[PDB]
């Protein structure tokens, strides 16, 4: 339910911190992302004046997975490993050949310190790649109409940003709540399950608070008793926290005004109410507390990882989404992965007795078991080709494009590697969490190195 | 005996490089970091006028423990983890506290992109660390008379360069090789059995090929038969490689007349003999074969990882002759390192039955278990106690001031993480390695997630 | 009264910004600097217990000049040149020889690149040259009472702006602004005289609006006539800034009710009133205006000159306080300076002899002249003597420590080259401008290379 | 004739390094482009399989001039201002309107920071800004077929540089001497002037010894005495000197056989005679003599200035061959400068009485010059239509595609300040400066600032 990087005792944590939105709030991602898509998509052609077909694109929401990187420069999404290594790459809708791939990149590796580079996991990182892949391929059919890969890359990122405060996605779903959030009543049960605890919880949300108040209306209040508010619950709620820049940066409080909604400019410590922007620093002071005292939860990392750990010092817990069917698919392929795994151990101890006649014909003998062997490399590439073949099987379990999230190859993904470093704890959903004792005390599992014995 | 991070099939290389010091020829780690530690001491006040005391300098061989960073500017040793964070640290031969640890560096992470940090694994690591600890506590006495601990750390960086190109070490040992280098049958034995199934075996080291002849000479020779020459083991011998450039530089190669000594510039691809200087690049070319064909042996990443791992693409070994007592270390702790895993389980189930009756007290009564539990919270903190001492117990058999080499604090050091990502193998001594079929196929175990299933 | 860096037509400007404090409003920057020392003082020993001493620390306003840098790694203020090259300095209050300079810096240059140097131009650079010379004093005589250079230096910054965010400073001063702030009819004459011939004028300081009335009310008003409000003055009166990034950044703008203070988030373009924050790109275009018809105007650079030039656009102009004295000096060794431009041409031309019988006992002779030039070596030696006597007396005129602002040597000062980069054009005070035509056209004086003929 | 930045005593000189290709030896620059052009044109479509009609490309020397930059991602060359500001841009050979450039570069600055850009002057860089523009011509009319723009530029860079170490270019030349180097009976005169008065000269080239001892031959040779020999010139002679690395780098010295061409390594201090490779750190100390008492003279700054000038030490002189046509262009628009210049004078008076009639309609009156003025905007636009004819004419005299090189619009150019920066002293070649006193003592003019009296 509840997964482990490094250890977090709960019990000395007094304060928890949710993102409102994807975190608190839970969102039906398919239509979310959907709506993301069509409106940077119409604003494409509203503002920047792009093709018209564009407004024709068809959105495939299994056209990307989460975790993926695009370099803006070539106009290419690439499913990077832990260490930087290049999986598999598109160009456009493209794929690349691994031939290709290294012509293209003069090595199998990249360095995400070059900023021709996107790597940073945002809550439209899916729809973001979509859209892009396809407006690279607009590009390359008539290069004279569209803007560069890196010019178009910018222009999306800037759609993107501008429908986020420009109203227009916060409007179409205020409108269709029942469509794009959906409520769970879990959610309302922990919190006053922690709260119970001793714990505070506070949010920290890049909305308005107007918006906000409406949300958290329509996805708590139901769910609450007779004389219950949801305002009881949080001690805080930062409004246009302007993450991460709240977390290693300094800007001010903005003291709001629950009722009217205007704002006073903050002289001495923050109390329980309400503020807009901030800082994590004055924060933790004025709350009088280690930042080891203070959990924060989100649902993208949403920036750099070493500036965000080393700046802050908050714990900080992810709430994966993707994790859900993840992890479901593994369970469903668990069949084929055991036929695999047997199918491997044939392949070694038939591999092991080839090494074994070959180590003689030259090495004790000098011919004799020339034929003998022959037998086992075509025995040999006959167990191989079983192994392709359930292999193919397996992926038909995961996204046929991109294959899963976590696993790049065999090895962890580049996400699998930034959800490690910058979250001590992660999970499907907020929930998951709140069902344990606000007292647990999460243990990681030891790693264990080659070297190691159990 | 072979340990394995990513997959690598012997049967595919065609060509195995090795860094003649440290790797192929074995030395006594022990007398050659003394001997390069008394050279470094004495040249420091010989050249650059430093207190008369430091002659005086006593040197303790576990002072130090290979993968230890230091900041040249604070003049601090620091033991990190895989992603950075301070597991211990010492201003000079001085322990800081955890809390001064975090007061200095305003976080429990570092940020090793800052060149201020010494980051590189190199074969004087550990008298480096152990000189320039002392060379702080004195400067702390008259800081006066000495330069900067950022000063001081150049200087002695300096000196242990100089004394290397000066003709100094190798000379003292060239004098007293039974004293520093041992000689190891095996891996003759080794190499003719790999030259046997078709592997080409060079060497490419930062010494002189005068020094090299003498070398190789002392340490293979020996264990040759009537009519063998060690020069018939090595397709080519790169003298003066100046590593790490020469993987992703393009310092030129010159011709070595292995007779007179004396070169000449090369003008068309290389061929088998004795050269100076080069680059991967040329001769990766020249060989007409693909860099992971090419498999290098070293003992020390010695340079940046990414631009090593991304400017060449041969497949790279690691030796990591620490692994020889770190394992030894680790068997000889397993008898208490089970008795803390049951003094853990104990504390485990009988911590459970704390928040049992602890989530009723206050989720199902207000008062009834008070005296109940509090005879808990002393039995938890006894079984703890014990816990205290069975550790003590088991880190005595390992470095007494800076624990294991690949463990920072439970989870991988720094060093653990370089070892990873810069090679595919790592094993104790070059021998090991030998020892395998040169056809063996190396597989790398599934490395599983935390949300991973058995 | 106004100089010229590059063209600048004031028949294009539409807007005028203008720096409340030290532009806008002048202050006695002597009793100014002074106060800021002494709060920063106080702090240094209230919140970082900073040793007792330094309470007694004189303040000395000739001990520092402006465009001084200071190396915080070091603990050493420098006077460098256009091209970063250290003409003179000092550690701590005790000046370097040139000697122990290259010593100490490897080279006569040194790169601003390197973040452990402070070269932003600021409006405490003063005060804060000299509480640090003074501060690192201290520190040397007893190395383990106080921080390191770094972190003295680290801690003065945030003494310095923790009292301009604290009210500590704006307090004093609100409280005698007589002794602070220095009124002058001109400005008034001349906002009017430019508003007269349309243009537009706002003001933008870092300072909270409440603060910023009572100022303009203090330095305005007073020198209006009846029925008019220093309010007509300003189209716009952008509070709390935050420059620089004002000008790079993405800051919100807050909309300001001048009546009781509070604010409300904008939404849409903003219109004549009073806001906080804000940013230049969102402000240049709900202006409906190129960023060249805007002019700002400044008293410091206070920023990295590059990002501020490239990524804003707007005309930026820099007024230069001292530039009063620096000009009333070079005025003043005018006739010092006429005494060895004439001791210089018979140094030439003596010196132009001495070469002539010397390109001859070894050119055309081998012997004859030999005591005939002897009497030149003396009596060019005699010459030198009267010009270094003549160069002591010019240096009189100027600080005694530092010498010029602009200059640095004989070649410009790297503050010199600031101000060429940064300003398009130049002034001690803003009223120099003002007292131009609206409507006038600033041109630069042909720079003339080397190889120019007149 | 020897135009002066610093001050430089040239009799505190003991030693004169020279470059020899370019700077020693002159080229004819135009044949010897060329040649380069169509090697490297050559090259591409050899081993780099570019489209058929490259080879058909028609090399025009006026295409480029010295000095300007490339950014590899965008396939356009921009002609800089000392700041880095865009004074004109062409993508490919079509120009770049100033509107489009800005909305390409947001800015009319660039950041010679991002390694994007290629600023870097080098003795190619004309016959490279030529190929590369047509090279992207190609790349737009059929996008499938070439790389992308700084694909191509990276193998232009990469043609360029074979072809220098190929032997291709060399030999072309070594076999039609008398067409691509100009011979100088003066430079032979003038060193063995300089010699005369003890000055040491001495040479490093990027060339091998083979082919310097036949250009030095053919060069100098001629011009010598009965029994004397260019050898006796040279105090030592350094080949493949590989700058700029020797400058700041640390490769080791290769002592050279003047004889067979073999070398052997270096022990101990250098002497006067042939060597390979080197740095100038080991040169500068073995000489025993203070880097202020070495002067370098190169044909082009060849690497980054700040770590040239900061990592070295040497006093750094440049030979500027274009400076000839530079200045004799300036001499012969002295007629078109004096008639723009009382064409200003007459707009500037004729432009005072405008607004002296305009400073009353509006500050005195309100209606009464409205007719007067009127016939000043007529009469005012007739002089500017003549002066935008007379500039035409002006330019007529310059390079007809970029202007001049040491002027960006009305300011310095990029390369003007690289000269400034890079350089104490700068002539037209080598022989101007021999052609002074060996004991000159050069000074350079007082600069003069904007706020400066006469």
């Amino acid at each position: 339910k509840v997964f482990v990087n490094r250890i977090i005792n709960m019990r000395k944590i007094k304060l928890i911190g949710l993102d409102m939105d994807h975190t608190l709030i839970r969102y039906n991602s398919k239509n979310f992302e959907s709506l993301v898509y069509d409106l940077v998509k119409e604003r494409l052609a509203e503002s920047f004046h792009y093709p018209e077909e564009i407004k024709k694109f068809k959105f495939n929401f299994d056209d990307a997975i989460r975790g993926l990187v695009i370099d803006s420069k070539n106009g290419n999404i690439l499913k990077l490993s832990r260490y930087g290594a290049i999986r598999l790459s598109y160009h456009g809708t493209k794929q690349i050949s691994f031939s290709d791939q290294k012509k293209i990149y003069r090595s199998i590796y990249v360095d995400l310190g070059d900023p021709n580079y996107m790597a940073i996991d945002t809550s439209f990182s899916i729809a973001f790649c979509i859209l892009y892949g396809q407006l690279v391929d607009l590009k390359d059919t008539n290069p004279d109409k569209m803007p560069s890969y890196q010019a178009i890359a910018q222009d999306v990122q800037y759609c993107v940003d501008k429908v986020h405060s420009d109203g227009t996605l916060k409007n179409i779903i205020i409108k269709n709540l029942k469509k794009y959030v959906i409520r769970e009543k879990e959610v309302v049960e922990g919190l006053k399950h922690f709260i119970r605890y001793g714990k505070k919880i506070f949010i920290l949300t890049n909305s308005e608070y107007s918006y906000s108040k409406l949300l958290l209306d329509y996805a708590l209040s139901p769910f609450l008793d007779k004389g219950e508010h949801w305002q009881g619950l949080f001690e805080f709620v930062i409004t246009l926290a302007n993450k991460p820049r709240f977390f290693y940066d300094n800007l001010r409080f903005l003291s709001v005004n629950p009722e009217n909604g205007t704002m006073t400019n903050v002289h001495g410590p923050i109390v329980p109410g309400v503020y807009q922007g901030g800082n994590a620093k004055k924060f933790t002071e004025d709350l009088g507390v280690g930042g080891d005292e203070i959990l924060y939860i989100g649902d993208h990392i949403y920036g750099d990882i070493l500036r965000l750990k080393k700046d802050c010092n908050w714990r900080t817990a992810l709430v994966v989404e993707e994790l859900g069917e993840e992890i479901a698919s593994q369970i469903r392929a668990l069949p084929i992965e055991k036929k695999i795994g047997e199918a491997m151990a044939i392949k070694k101890e038939l591999e092991q007795k080839y090494v074994d006649l070959c180590t003689r014909s030259i090495d004790e003998s000098s011919q004799q078991y020339d034929q003998e062997i022959h037998d086992l490399q075509l025995q040999i590439s006959t167990v191989d080709l079983q192994i392709s073949r359930l292999l193919q099987e397996q992926n038909s379990f995961y996204n046929p494009k991109w294959e899963r999230v976590f696993r790049a190859g065999a090895e962890e993904s580049y996400f699998a590697y930034q959800v490690d470093r910058f979250a001590c704890i992660y999970m499907e959903k907020l929930s998951d969490l709140l069902e344990h004792s606000p007292m647990t005390y999460f243990r990681a599992n030891r790693r264990l190195l080659a070297h190691d014995i159990d």
